[PDB]
């Protein structure tokens, strides 16, 4: 009885009011854009006084689902193709031309040797290497980060979706929003919830992270936006809702391999007519976009449906008393 | 009775023969690249007279399961880290140096101020700044864009896909497809199904919209291959099955925040050895490549389960008629 | 009696202990970065002699789950905008000037047409076309691939991943690694089992694919990392395990459209400060990291509701044995 009544009346509120089982349900289907905004002065030893802008600091430019934010960097300039020695370590470091086998080349070493067994400074030898050479100084990202400004930035991400059984499409840029509001807002929870403009420093900080200490070596960051829609209610709910994770770090007992850093170049031709190159070790934020949802819709098939299932229980409640 | 044979027979045409219940189930491994080929020409104000191919309008060259094709640009060329007047803005006008603070640096402005309010104009003042300078004009993006042309070009999708419960592979270029027809071929649903080479333009139109409109300002394209396959049937059906939806503009009653751009640029180094850059905002089509399918095969096990559950409502038909 | 003691003892050791129905399950949420380390060597008509690094053969940098590694090429370098003969070909050679339209633009030819008939060489004449010339030359992509010095490169490949309901974060790089062992390990079944440094030699290999063959045309390498955890385990075991799969290649009867390949160019100022180009048709593997896992945990309320499913069978064996 009381068995009866909790289990007819528990197939009604648990599965059909608390998981909707009377409704018809989509996933969805999204697409996003994103478009970084900013300006980070920088002032090293020596490129000198610098501005670095979005077309400077995104690598690359574009990317389906994610962005790329420069924060810090080792940057190695007038490279050519030429001989070095090698920067000074175990497997460099040599006394006789005998310990250097020309054409030698090992992944983890500063280019193809010589091989010669030659000066990188007074106290030490190396060998030496046909490579990009000045080769980069080994040395401890910049702290503070060169591009400690970048906390202040700010990315529209645009949003689209559809929920294709209801036909239903929508941007996350909401009807309420304009023209006017998107040349000044930044997404605040209290004072601006529909701007889709968002601060780095805020995600960041939003995952209980600081920006500064992650702009050092960089790390991953998640933008998640929820699309999950009853359409039984007005289309007006139905609005993305945002959560922000730190993607990496999983294991922050370990000092091994932090962040995220990559290499590229800038190729010039110089004088003579001949390449030379600037190599950046960059390091930076990922910003990973993430879409998922669930719209629900009243069907009166999985309505029946989950009634016929929902009675199986409610009558073999009083008949398995008697089962066994 | 009419319930009965309705249930029995109905158990067995619904979801053995409709729903293909007796059958084993996967689901799509895939891969895919892509080739872009085409020629614009461009006469602008002025780079003059310049034509613009794959490894100039494909930024960046290679993405999984993407590609970009620029359609429209707003160049600015012969950039520099110096100082200028910022773009007429209310954020950006000023009679008073006292208006520019030094250092002040907001992610919506054109650069860090030096502070100084100078001449933009002979009828206005702005805010000086240190930036890449000339900065980039206020217009709006040409119509007609630029690349028109692009209407035109082709673009050659390889996908390959595998069932590994299956053990099947194949691959969108079918096995009655050669070498020649790949010189010549462009698909067509009448004349060349399975050409594997679509125009831009088809492709759009197609998701009923119009390249060259959509060209102004960018927009992002859906490219569907559905893989569906019985593999009960010859091995020669499972053929890739493409539909075209546009992704973008789900709410175009709005004016806001229309299309697709993002900002790249190319440098150099000048006589002096100082850098100079070019700084594209570039318009264009994201066009993402997405692979669904599902093989079916034929297996007694689902059969005879599904026909296990199948007669749980064939017997509690008529049972259930006195159960009440 | 067998079927009673067979089913209730069944739906033990089938759906409980081997399909675990006592377990609450969730799948992974995971990240990858990955870097890729070596150096090559090339002599080529005529660079000269030349090294490639990360920077020079990772196109592009930065890709969120893939790189790409550049194995052949085919290099034209001095491009300009002007006037060339397109190469000798059925659509493109000619007799009079009238075989070739001025403006005629088509997606498959070298260029826009002037449109002259031009001398190609002395034996034949070609349309003539504004494009950037020299025109990249029709020819094979070298065998043995400049690049095969990257069989021998290594990858570092960093995954984070979590799973949320049972709050469980872990990294790739297991807490028994430490940085010195990144020092030096390279990925081994055998001896480094847990360095997650790659060979990209073996790789391929372990696929059972040749580097030397597939860098000629180039293809694509699959790299698995299933993470699946039993959580009633020590959390000691849920380490990740990898396999090597070749994803492209997947009707291997057909001479048509073989490998990846993509085109990309780098610009610079001559002395007039007039743009050249160099175009490089890259030839490559694309190693695409895909990442899959199920973790399971004790909880009662699975166990109980699938007892209430399994004696569901239990009692109508022998109930249906009369039931006929
Ligand atoms: C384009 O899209 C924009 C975003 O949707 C629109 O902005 C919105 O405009 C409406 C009305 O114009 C704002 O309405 C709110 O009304 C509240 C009470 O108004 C009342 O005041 C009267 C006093 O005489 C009273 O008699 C009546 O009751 C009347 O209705 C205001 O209290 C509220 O203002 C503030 O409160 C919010 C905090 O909870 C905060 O969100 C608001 O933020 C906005 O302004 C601050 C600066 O003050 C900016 O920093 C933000 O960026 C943001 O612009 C504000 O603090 C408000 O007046 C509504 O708030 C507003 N939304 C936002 C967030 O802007 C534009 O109207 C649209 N433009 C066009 C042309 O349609
Ligand atoms: C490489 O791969 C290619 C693609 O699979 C192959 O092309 C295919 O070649 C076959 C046979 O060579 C074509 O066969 C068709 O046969 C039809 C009837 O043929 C009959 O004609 C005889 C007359 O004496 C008759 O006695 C017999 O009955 C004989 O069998 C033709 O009608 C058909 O031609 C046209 O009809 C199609 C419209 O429905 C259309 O798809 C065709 O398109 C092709 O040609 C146009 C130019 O005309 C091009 O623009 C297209 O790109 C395309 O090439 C055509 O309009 C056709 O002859 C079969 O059509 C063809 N498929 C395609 C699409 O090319 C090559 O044979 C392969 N090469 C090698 C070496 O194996
Ligand atoms: C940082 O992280 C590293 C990786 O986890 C650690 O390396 C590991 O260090 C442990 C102990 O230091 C190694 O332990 C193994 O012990 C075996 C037996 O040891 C026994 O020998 C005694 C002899 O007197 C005996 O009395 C005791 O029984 C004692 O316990 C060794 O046989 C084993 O060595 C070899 O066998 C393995 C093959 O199955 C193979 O994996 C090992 O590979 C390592 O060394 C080769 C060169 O020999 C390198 O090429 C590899 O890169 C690798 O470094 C080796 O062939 C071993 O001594 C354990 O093997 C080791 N793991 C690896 C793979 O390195 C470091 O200890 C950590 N560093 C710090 C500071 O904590
Ligand atoms: N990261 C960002 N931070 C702040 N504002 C932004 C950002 N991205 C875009 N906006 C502003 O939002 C509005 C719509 O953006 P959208 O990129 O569609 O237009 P746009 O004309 O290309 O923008 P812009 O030329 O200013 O980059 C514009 O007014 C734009 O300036
Ligand atoms: N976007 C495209 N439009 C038209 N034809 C194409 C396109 N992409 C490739 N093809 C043609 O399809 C065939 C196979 O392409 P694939 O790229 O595998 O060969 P390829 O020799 O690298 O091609 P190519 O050197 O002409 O770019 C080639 O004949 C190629 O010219
Ligand atoms: N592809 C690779 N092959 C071999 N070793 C690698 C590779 N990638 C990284 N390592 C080594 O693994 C360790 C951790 O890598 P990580 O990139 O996090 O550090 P890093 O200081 O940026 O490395 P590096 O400056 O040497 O590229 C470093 O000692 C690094 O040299
Ligand atoms: C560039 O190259 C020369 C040697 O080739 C070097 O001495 C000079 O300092 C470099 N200049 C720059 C750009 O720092
Ligand atoms: C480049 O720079 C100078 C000032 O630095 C400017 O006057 C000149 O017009 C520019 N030239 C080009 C490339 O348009
Ligand atoms: C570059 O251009 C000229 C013609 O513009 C050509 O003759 C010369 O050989 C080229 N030089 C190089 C870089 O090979």
């Amino acid at each position: 009885r009381f068995t009866q009544a909790l289990v007819i009346a528990y197939v009604i509120g648990y599965v059909c009011v608390y998981n909707k089982g009377y409704q018809d349900t989509d996933t969805v289907l999204s697409s996003v854009t994103t478009k970084v905004k900013g300006i980070a002065l920088t002032k090293t030893s020596e490129l000198g006084e610098r501005i670095w802008d979005v077309a400077d600091y995104i690598i690359p430019p574009q990317e389906d689902g994610s962005f790329f934010v420069l924060t810090n960097m080792i940057i190695t300039t007038n490279q050519t193709q030429s001989k070095c020695a090698e920067n000074p370590t175990p497997a460099s470091t040599c006394t006789s031309h005998r310990d250097c086998k020309r054409g030698f080349n090992d992944a983890r070493g500063d280019g193809v040797r010589t091989g010669r067994c030659v000066s990188y400074s007074a106290s030490v030898k190396t060998c030496e290497v046909l490579s990009w050479c000045p080769l980069e100084k080994i040395v401890d990202p910049p702290n503070p980060p060169l591009l400690a400004d970048a906390e202040r930035f700010t990315v529209l991400i645009k949003n689209n979706i559809r929920y294709p059984k209801f036909n239903f499409n929508k941007r996350n840029i909401l009807p309420n929003i304009n023209s006017s509001y998107l040349t000044h807002c930044v997404f605040s929870r209290k004072t601006d919830p529909d701007c889709p403009i968002f601060r780095l420093g805020d995600i960041v900080g939003e995952a209980e992270e600081d920006f500064q200490i992650m702009a050092v070596r960089g790390g991953v960051m998640g933008v998640q936006i929820r699309w999950d829609c009853d359409l039984d209610m007005p289309q007006s709910w139905c609005v993305p809702r945002y959560t922000f994770r730190r993607l990496d770090n999983k294991d922050p007992d370990n000092n091994v391999a932090p962040g995220y850093n990559f290499r590229f170049a800038k190729y010039y031709k110089n004088s003579d007519g001949t390449e030379t190159r600037t190599l950046i070790k960059g390091y930076g934020i990922r910003f990973d976009v993430m879409v998922f949802g669930q719209a629900g819709k009243f069907n009166i098939i999985p309505t029946l449906l989950n009634i016929g299932a929902g009675l199986a229980l409610l009558g073999l409640v009083n008949v398995i008393c008697d089962w066994i």
